[PDB]
């Protein structure tokens, strides 16, 4: 399924309100995207219901504000993007796992309880 661009703050204020289990990709530019748009689009598919996947351009003047806001670091020169998770309406952790199919979904139907302590 397509993965839907968020420039406006409010609009993802909104989706992590509503929704519990948000992937958002990060990236420099939408060319920089195109790979994990391809895969993410896939993954998507298999976790409907279940979790959601959107993406932010931070290359956009317009959406570089979100980017600030949400704690995106984009500087050094071999990352392209970031994807970070966040979980029941707040950020959880950057996706540090193999960037493959089985992975992400499995990253997303696994759940992720209290910590030990």
């Amino acid at each position: 399924m397509l993965i839907e661009r968020i420039s406006d703050p409010k609009d993802l204020k909104k989706l992590l309100r509503t929704r519990n289990n948000v992937l958002v990709l990060y990236s420099k530019s939408e060319v920089a995207a195109e790979n994990h748009l391809r895969l993410l689009s896939t993954v998507a598919q298999a976790v409907k219901g279940q979790g959601t996947i959107c993406w932010v351009d931070c290359g956009d003047a317009e959406s570089r504000k979100l980017c600030k806001k949400m704690k995106v670091d984009l500087s050094p020169k071999d990352k392209k993007v970031e994807l970070f998770h966040y979980q029941d309406g707040a950020f959880h952790t950057e996706y540090n796992r193999a960037v493959t199919f089985k992975s992400i979904v499995a990253f997303l139907k696994d759940p992720k309880g209290p910590p030990l302590w």
